[PDB]
DNA sequence: AGGAGGGCGAGGGCGATGCCACCTACGGCAAGCTGACCCTGAAGTTCATCTGC
């Protein structure tokens, strides 16, 4: 684990294309209507960072937790098929298979995930968290 | 076009729903009368009546 609380800023452009242009109530990249300032969910930071390091981990210890061959119970089970078969205690249960979603997935490492949904594996609250990036002028969408 | 529209799990936990006394006081529950008339008796004789003379 880290030491130090690094905090930052994340300074991001988009030159022909849609930052975030899912938000799926329309599909205009995401604004602020009181502002017309861009939101770039942070999950979409995250989802970027996901297939960045699909791209380049691509291991064990790095997993993603991911696209859409990811059913997300699919994945969470293959924690309760582990040292914690069943020996864990269902309180220790999903501590263990959260803390082996982190150990083997990057994103529950980096970010977090609600697992709590098959077998439980807990919520992991993302020691690294991005924010819904905004632009720092409203954006005109063409 | 083709999208996906929640997945999850929690929705009480805790104890208390009574404490206190009282649930009667007072007095009267009668008054006044009546509770029966009437007869019907034994025993004997009289007296009116009947039968027989």
């Amino acid at each position: 684990t880290i030491e130090k609380r690094y905090d930052f800023v994340f300074l991001f452009d988009v030159q022909d294309g849609n930052p975030n242009g899912d938000p799926d109530a329309g599909n205009l990249p995401r604004i602020d209507p009181q502002t017309g300032e861009g939101l770039v969910t942070d999950v979409c930071l995250k989802r970027k960072v996901r297939n960045f390091i699909q791209m380049t981990q691509n291991d064990e210890h790095h997993d993603i937790f991911i696209r859409e061959k990811g059913i997300l119970n699919n994945l969470i089970d293959e924690a309760h098929e582990q040292e914690n078969v069943k020996g864990k205690e269902k309180g220790e249960k999903t501590e263990a298979a959260r803390q082996y979603m982190c150990s083997r997935y990057y994103d529950i490492r980096t970010f977090g995930a609600v697992m709590t949904t098959g077998k439980n594996a807990g919520q992991v609250r993302g020691p690294v968290q991005l924010t819904f990036s905004r632009s720092i002028d409203p954006i005109m969408t063409l």
